[PDB]
């Protein structure tokens, strides 16, 4: 039975990371800010908040808006998530040293929650106002949810597959999972993978608010996202996109790339429980963690750190606490980055995967913000107060998305 | 190096199929109609054709509309593709004998091109008319493109993963590819997989028409879709959804299920060439065919039949002819079912995969409709005139989607 530990799978390393967040457009600055206890969450200044009198008046816009980097041409030719993908793709390749790779061994896998949806409404409006010939010949390629991955694959020249998994909050982690599979099954030697997501606007707020899924602690925005805290009251939107470069250890060594961490295994399960609520017992979500360990060749006692999904909904954090216990990982040091960065849906699993890599690289876990009165019914070792420096050898990143999609990624220190 | 032929991968069989098409809601009736030379393509009767004076006035609506099976509750709770998924999921399970399987070894993988997009506009309109609290608490789960797969996973109780690949025209084949991977990597023993897609309306017609991708032969609708014909002038929409049940041969034998065919291997590559045009040289698309043979353990001389992607665009059919030659499969008997069934985007690769299974089961290939003056620059062995009965041992189904996504599925006679 093949595993990374027993050599049945090739060794796969993470060699570059990039992200744009509510704290910073630079991932190393985001990381420094997280360690300093900074939050990206603010009072929403946009006109649409007062226009609709939204119950939610907080969130984290990108520190550096994607379109401050987009000229007239890109604003014409691409949907928002495509522009974010193009921006992150070029940043990642530069960060990797702009390597010359074999396009036929190079894959792209980028998840997203929705796609180029603003272009659906625009095309609708243009046709209503001017007839069918006022729809752009570019409408299809901007609207299609595979569009961001296709843009990145075309930009970087990836000819070993361009894939787009859609699984809501787990999309960006699932993308990394499928990129790992594409390499270990022999279809590729190198892959760009992660997730992109659109911005905060009034309709997204209304849609998730009507599930009671979002915090309404508007008077103290940086205090609103409280994963595992007794007084949590839902998640906070925090915009992001994130990509990483993974490749076989042999491929990295042959080009002089220095690994930041190892990607050891990936588990994908499903709850088949409810269309938006996670299963209370945490069993299938814990099984995704277990499966990632089976493929890595690890036991639960090896897991020093869990980067929680931790959205700060009442039911979600309780389900995840059961999942971590089910997987035998409840002695691990737990971090919930949505406490500081908010929830970026289809990007967030990729962002948190990057954070897990940086935790392993630097031997430090940032504080979970707002963890002040731990929920009495949840007993996890949540890092809080200030960063915890420790000997983290292996870690699991959790993403448990709406729809019941469970993805666990097992990483190791390089 | 593992292959199906050398036992490195478990044997995987197809045990049930279901589909709704422009010819019939019953896949066996669709098959009989194809063999009889029937077309699902008709003059569009809908009011929107005259309202917009669309250049395209032809297409194939489902013979039996999905919503003639949907009551008030389903019309309230689900997007269109979710309703189609629920309908096909229940039909497939009944067709399979309603087996009791282990939910923890049971996966669902259903592709789609777009998702619950009509619910985006509706939620937009409701909020414009009544404020944020007039958005349904069900809006998120109806809109999210993973919604159809989640509905099916919840309906049938699949807890070994629920996945949604998005790759335009290749989505439904890519779903079958990923379901095969989930089984051969050991994550599941049984999987429901395929693709669903929305209906023909005015905006979809306008969007694809403005690329010049669609036929405008309105005076003879059944003659308009002409894959590989000298006088082809683009594709024709033909609505569909399709699912198949795959499982390990051992799992099928243990429950008395009779296989219809074997699923032997799957290849996924990408062009990285253009956002909507396929690469003229056909090289990466041919490589997807080759990769499916490598994983199956077949050589090109084994391939008796290719179920072409064959959309009947000028550039697409020419690129595919090069791909088939690149893969060494140009002695295979070729069928282009879009000649009769039209193009159903995210469903069509799954539909054509079902047709490939039926070709192998019954030893017959239906006639490619409208193949009357073969394009002098394309030299393939296109089945035409009447069905060709032959000794088809192995076959490849091609799907080459907008964005440059190439999926080839290798099937064998059981
Ligand atoms: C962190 C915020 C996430 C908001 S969302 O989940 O509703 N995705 C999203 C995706 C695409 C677009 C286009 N415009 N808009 C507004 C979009 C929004
Ligand atoms: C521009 C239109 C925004 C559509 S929305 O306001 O309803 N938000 C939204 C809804 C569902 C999903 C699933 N994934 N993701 C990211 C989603 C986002
Ligand atoms: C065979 C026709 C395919 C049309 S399409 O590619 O534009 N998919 C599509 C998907 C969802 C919806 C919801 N409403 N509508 C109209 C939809 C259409
Ligand atoms: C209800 C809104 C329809 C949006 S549309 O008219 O522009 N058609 C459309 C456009 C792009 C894609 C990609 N996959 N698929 C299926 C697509 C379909
Ligand atoms: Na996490
Ligand atoms: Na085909």
């Amino acid at each position: 039975q093949p595993s990374t530990a027993n050599g049945g799978f090739p060794s796969v390393v993470v060699t570059a990371v990039t992200a744009t967040t509510s704290i910073s457009p630079d991932i190393e600055s985001t990381w420094k800010g997280l360690l300093a206890g900074e939050s990206g969450i603010h009072a929403l200044e946009d006109e649409f908040v007062t226009k609709w009198d939204l119950a939610v008046k907080i969130g984290g816009h990108l520190k550096d808006p994607v379109d401050s980097h987009m000229g007239r041409l890109d604003m014409r030719r691409m949907s928002y998530v495509q522009r974010m993908g193009k921006l992150l793709g070029g940043q990642l390749w530069e960060s990797a040293g702009s390597p010359e790779v074999d396009p036929d061994r190079f894959a792209v896998v980028v998840g997203t929650g929705l796609g180029g949806a603003e272009r659906i409404v625009e095309s609708y409006d243009l046709m209503n106002a001017g007839g069918p010939r006022k729809v752009s010949p570019l409408a299809v390629q901007m609207i299609m949810p595979n569009g961001a991955a296709a843009v990145i694959g075309l930009q970087l020249g990836a000819r070993a597959g361009v894939m787009t998994p859609v699984s809501a909050c787990s999309s960006g982690s699932e993308a990394i999972a499928h990129a790992w599979r594409q390499i270990v099954m022999g279809d590729a030697d190198v892959a760009v993978c992660g997730g992109v997501e659109g911005p905060i606007e009034a309709l997204p707020i209304a849609a998730f608010s009507m599930m009671r899924a979002m915090s309404t602690r508007n008077d103290e925005p940086e205090r609103a996202s409280r994963p595992f805290d007794k007084d949590r009251d839902g998640f906070v939107f925090g915009e992001a996109g994130a990509l990483m470069l993974i490749e076989t250890e042999e491929h990295a060594k042959a080009r002089g790339a220095k690994p930041l961490a190892r990607l050891l295994g990936a588990g994908i399960t499903s709850d088949a429980f409810h269309m938006v609520a996670p299963a209370a017992d945490g069993v299938r979500a814990g099984r995704a963690m277990t499966r990632s360990l089976e493929l890595a060749g690890l036991s639960p006692a090896d897991i020093d750190h869990v980067n929680a999904h931790g959205t700060a909904t009442p039911i979600g954090d309780a389900a995840e606490a059961n999942a971590i216990r089910v997987a035998g990982c409840d002695q691990a040091a737990v971090y919930a980055p949505k406490s500081a960065l908010g929830h970026s849906i289809g990007a967030v699993g990729a962002l948190e995967s990057v954070l897990t890599v940086l935790t392993l690289r630097d031997g430090v876990i940032p504080p979970t913000l707002n963890y002040e009165t731990p929920d009495p019914e949840i007993d996890l070792d949540v890092v809080a107060g200030e960063p915890r420096y420790g000997d983290y050898r292996y870690a699991v990143n959790n993403s448990f998305g709406f729809g019941g999609h469970n993805v666990a990624l097992a990483f190791g220190r390089y």
